[PDB]
């Protein structure tokens, strides 16, 4: 066009965002994508805190091992010790003497934090409860929590106690990926528990009766209140809510499951020196991250700030095979000192570079090998020549890197 002076310098490459530094007033924090383990957001996330009722991830966790070894099933019917039965703090209430399957005590220990649910798994396991606390002590250093340390099974405040914002992390990732069906437990939105007959019942169930319940003792005055039902429905009803039973009726108090989009965990947490924790963990699209916030001074802006992770990484980063493993890279040998005029090399690495970055970065990023500056020739084949790099543009700011083996081989001259 020579009616239009300067196009090409008036001509504005797009800039590119890099993901703003998130701040939270959360003493500690880490968000971490599921299936590279990447951490995209953290602060003080090696800084060792009270664990409070995390703790009971752990010990979920070491239940569902067991039920996966076979060695468990969630049909075992565990008997109620009257240690367990008179905890303190969150109760499902299980009465001592009782027998309670591994499925309702699983899911009082999840989703209604119940100590006493808690204590009733330690001590069948473990024996004692003394003796469960080493085995979640030991099973914490196999799955590499370094900085972790639990006095109990329950996290109640006492004893030497603490975790990291990463140990937890790298424990939720672990629970994801090994527990998948007891991974489920947790996106339940409430527990509705008949303590008369020492089992649960479906919330789905419960919708379709609509039982009444005394407010001020639980018990059940109406087994249904619907208008219109069929005669065998309304017998499911009177055996599933009967009449005089009493109901503990519990919602799970991650809010994070009714407000954010997505949530499907996991487990909060309070005491006074460890403040209002949470561990979520969120999927949109085959995009799931596990966020940890620990130590905030409300529920309020634990659900807030926990949000705020979660949404932020969602929404600004994406999952990205950078490179597959064995994939060929050659070029010309000539430049290399000492070098054959004739051949060329080849290199390739046996690993994969499959990472979470910024959705801003994708279509900007570039595959490049830098050498070992001192490499001359000869050269043989499976010799480590370099690193293969992945860069953000022409620029050398390196988003990967990792070291490339020779394929080929070079004679010197
Ligand atoms: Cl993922």
């Amino acid at each position: 066009d020579p009616y239009f002076n300067g196009a090409n310098g008036l001509a504005q490459k797009d800039i590119i965002i890099r993901p703003a530094n998130i701040e939270l007033d959360a003493p500690a924090w880490v968000t971490m994508d599921y299936r590279t383990g990447d951490i995209v957001s953290e602060k003080n996330m090696d800084v060792r805190r009270a664990p409070a009722s995390l703790t009971k991830i752990m010990t979920s966790y070491i239940v569902a091992s067991e039920i996966k070894a076979g060695n468990l099933s969630w049909d075992t019917m565990i008997p109620i010790s009257e240690n367990a039965a008179s905890t303190g703090g969150s109760k499902m209430y299980v009465k001592a003497g009782a027998k309670v399957s591994v499925r309702n005590l699983v899911t009082g220990m999840d989703v209604v934090s119940g100590n006493d649910a808690t204590i009733a798994l330690a001590e069948y396991i473990g024996g004692t409860t003394q003796a469960f606390t080493d085995l979640m002590n030991q099973t914490a250093k196999a799955i590499g929590m370094n900085n972790t340390h639990f006095a109990n099974p329950d996290g109640l405040p006492g004893g030497e106690q603490y975790t990291t914002a990463h140990d937890m992390a790298l424990l939720a990732r672990s629970y994801i990926y090994n527990f998948p069906e007891a991974y489920k437990v947790y996106d339940d939105k409430g527990l509705v528990w008949n303590a008369t007959k020492q089992d649960s019942v479906s919330i789905a169930d419960r919708k379709q009766c609509l039982p009444k319940f005394d407010r001020a003792t639980g018990n059940v005055i109406e087994s249904y209140t619907v208008k219109d039902l069929d005669d065998q429905a309304k017998d499911k009803c009177n055996k599933l809510f009967p009449k005089g039973d009493n109901f503990v009726l519990q919602n799970n108090r991650n809010r994070l499951l009714f407000t954010f989009d997505g949530a499907d965990g996991m487990k909060t947490g309070h005491t006074d020196a460890a403040g209002y924790c949470l561990v979520s963990s969120a999927k949109q699209d085959g995009e799931r991250f596990i966020s940890v916030v620990l130590g905030t001074t409300s529920s309020a802006k634990r659900d807030s700030e926990s949000a705020k992770l979660l949404r932020y990484a969602l929404s600004k980063y994406e999952n990205v095979l950078l490179y597959k493993a064995n994939s060929p890279v050659t070029i010309s040998a000539d430049n290399i000192p000492n070098a054959k005029a004739g051949q060329k090399l080849t290199v390739a690495s046996n690993q994969n570079i499959y990472k979470t970055v910024p959705k801003t970065y994708v279509p900007y990023l570039k595959q490049g090998i830098e050498f070992n500056p001192n490499l001359n020739a000869p050269i043989k084949t499976g010799q480590t020549v370099g690193n293969l790099v992945i860069t953000l543009g022409d620029t050398k700011e390196e988003i990967a890197s990792i070291p490339v083996v020779a394929m080929n081989n070079v004679s010197q001259k």
